[PDB]
């Protein structure tokens, strides 16, 4: 009886941050209240100012990551605006039943849904759009994201004993396949549906002109750099709606990776790179050793630095000369 | 001593339905007789209308699924009939030696031949066509199914405690290299060995023109659509001979999934998406909690939604509320 | 105290042969030396004559296949004589701290320097080069190898009982992207610097032109096919420093397979095809059971056999019937 549980709502952050959340369960099932707002809007994606039409949950791509536990019930009120143009839907892949929730949630712009699922998997799930007919297209404009279901217990070694992280990151990737004119110069349109027969056409080679986490080239860089210190332990939520990918912690490892993202299952020790397929969400928990820039990527190498999807990790503290030391340095 | 156990001769059944079969071996081990002719045929494999010149085993992309038990001799008869133009021959990657039998299995038209290989190593198995030189373009033209070979005690969870399914479906998909003019018009051939220059070409671009479940976009669609009941624990095998896959259950899970299907590891529990290697065949275990249409597709969902890789399933029974509700309809 | 360790000074060779090691460690912990040359060099990759300028540690695509045991300290000791044209590095992913060593390795033409790392992690590891804001060229170009750090107690089986290989080999496969004209004919330079902006737009169409083992489309065939005998346990490093494989022995299996490359964890057992992603090094253990000839390839077919991603087998011994055998010949 769902009337006698207790609600909580939740205020989501804008990736890669993550709300607020207990690892372990300090209560009994509840109903997790969400709120997305649809928001359309124009992104300019890389250097050179390529800007495209985005179709986003809560104005970010990817969405926001929702963290509940196992056997909690999520509620979602899903708005579409009416200065939105498009019809949307959400498909979670941590759903049973009605296309992931897809057929329940139609909504024109001017509408509003409330649909309710219970979360009976761990593990992180995809959540997309996937409106009928014009799926692949949503989900390459951007709408993506993912939901957390931990364990009421948290996540556990492949051992059993426990793991608990001290930060945590969302890390979405994207594939856009931004038309070209003849030449190979980028498109410029005036709304979302001047570009369609266009994107159907530039989707189809199957070449995307664009690979980035968290919406741009470089977003993951500079001022936005993840951080964290030497002896932190962190948690890496990565997804991707549509194509595989294949993170990397450069300098680094997955100590314990969940590559294809359900924690029912052990994970795998030591990773140096994993794949994590399209349609999917992984987890890879580390624990930093040194201190300095790592670069976090996609291991097909062109897709990270000349496409890319490429981000930089900051961590502060204590150099180890035991692990790694220059013994001569560069020199005649 | 092969003379002194028992035969059976197994008449093989159309894709994606499956030879009847006890998962939990009745008898002994036996040899058991298959009989696959081969047949160069016309095949429409879109809506538009687009034709190639397919080769098959028994008629169908894929080929028929074969089953069998551990242990269990294979004795297979394959004929290749005077009206086929080329020369083909069969490897199984469930054998050992003599490249899968391909060295052993090459007959011209007007020819057969029969082989027999001792069934080793539990799982499902990728079967293929491989002549010599044209090994890409016969597989890519639909010469390729599988063969399960099940544990003879049937399928164990992560636990050992048996698994059995109710129904079985076996669907291949197929990626198609289509040759191409200079404006991206398809071409058009009378005879196989017209278009193998220009396949080769196609080939090449690593970029399939059309991805498809059994034969064709939409044939696991409409009339042709896979059906089960809330209740009822699913198999669903799945081959590509080629190219990756990730197969995803649209409004479903892979409760128990042997991605890379082989029975002696233990199953990845609770799969939104797995990646099924090219060259391999995958094995994933659902049971229907929620009646309704569900899309089984690969989560590219390009190659789902604009190439051709998406089916559905009919799913009839009662609704469960508590796993899913519309709390507030789509409205103003 | 690592100057009261033993040192060991190892001599390298050529892929896919590796340097004689112990499996079980023999001794404590040591200091294992070991020193390269980058050299930058003309290189011929398939039957057609098409050249390219390919950067090299020690001489080969792949650098060879460096083994130590877990804790053991590897220092190395990387030259860049001044006939070479390029500011290099090396990244090991084994490696812990300042980009795998990456930031620490810069050396110009005329230069040499001395890294000193622990291995901390079991498994075979990817190496490459991976100097700022030309990685992937660098990477495609051929210079990416392979370090294996074993247990100390050698490799263990999925019930971890001992596993002891009699013959090793070392298979490196290399995407390269070589610049077409407006026609598709492969263009040539004189210096590697001339290619660098051609190079990058191939690269972004990420199509590879030529995927190959061991430097050349054919290398590992003929008089250079690998070699063994029924009975002997062979095992099968590969790594891809940019791009996911699928590699498969026609004719046989992956008996245990670490595809992802990391020894802690267990294997895989029975495999037909495994996905190596891109950035990863993977290893198989066979035990071969049938002489004659066995194809090893990326079973991406077109790879394979037009792209160039096969080698072969050849195995010696007695044939046997139970296995495999033709019962009937290919006859009219
Ligand atoms: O500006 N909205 O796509
Ligand atoms: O658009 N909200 O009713
Ligand atoms: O699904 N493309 O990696
Ligand atoms: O092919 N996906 O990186
Ligand atoms: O989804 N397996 O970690
Ligand atoms: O019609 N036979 O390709
Ligand atoms: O073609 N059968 O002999
Ligand atoms: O092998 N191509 O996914
Ligand atoms: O790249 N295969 O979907
Ligand atoms: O093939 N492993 O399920
Ligand atoms: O000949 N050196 O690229
Ligand atoms: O180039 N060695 O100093
Ligand atoms: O990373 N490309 O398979
Ligand atoms: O997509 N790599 O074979
Ligand atoms: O890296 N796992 O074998
Ligand atoms: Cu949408
Ligand atoms: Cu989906
Ligand atoms: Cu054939
Ligand atoms: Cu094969
Ligand atoms: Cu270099
Ligand atoms: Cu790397």
């Amino acid at each position: 009886d769902i009337s006698t549980l207790p609600r909580v709502k939740v205020d989501l952050v804008k990736p890669p941050f993550v709300h607020a959340h207990d690892q372990v369960a300090k209560t009994g099932p509840r109903v997790v209240e969400f709120t997305m707002t649809i928001e359309e809007k124009k992104l300019v994606i890389d250097r050179e100012g390529t800007e495209i039409h985005a179709m986003t949950f809560n104005g970010s791509v990817p969405g926001p990551l929702m963290v509940v536990h196992e056997n909690d019930y999520v509620e979602l009120r899903l708005i579409n605006p009416d200065t939105n143009t498009l019809l949307h839907n959400i498909d979670f892949h941590a759903a049973t039943g009605a296309l992931g929730g897809g057929a329940l949630t139609q909504v024109n712009p001017g509408e509003e849904t409330t649909l309710r699922f219970k979360a009976t998997k761990p593990g992180v799930f995809v959540y997309h759009c996937a409106p009928e007919g014009m799926v692949p297209w949503h989900v390459t404009s951007g709408m993506n994201g993912a939901i957390m279901v931990l364990p009421r217990d948290g996540l556990k070694d492949e051992k059993g004993q426990p793991l608990t992280y001290d930060k945590i990151y969302y890390v979405g990737e994207q594939d856009f396949y931004v038309p070209k004119d003849e030449a190979g110069n980028y498109k410029k349109y005036e709304t979302p549906g001047e570009a369609y027969e266009d994107a159907v056409k530039a989707m189809r080679t199957l070449t995307p002109t664009h690979i980035v986490f968290n919406g741009a080239v470089g977003a993951l860089t500079g001022d936005h750099a993840l951080t964290a210190a030497v002896g932190e332990r962190v948690l890496v939520v990565h997804s991707q709606a549509n194509r595989d990918t294949r993170p990397h912690l450069i300098g680094g490892h997955g100590d314990y990776v969940w590559a294809t993202g359900k924690f029912r299952n052990p994970p795998d020790l030591d990773q140096e790179t994993w794949l994590i397929p399209g349609g999917t969400a992984g987890a890879a928990f580390y624990t930093f050793r040194q201190p300095g820039v790592y670069a976090y990527v996609n291991h097909n190498l062109i897709e990270a630095f000349e496409l890319g999807a490429a981000g930089h990790f900051k961590v502060t503290g204590e150099w180890n000369d035991d692990l790694m030391t220059s013994v001569v340095k560069p020199a005649s």
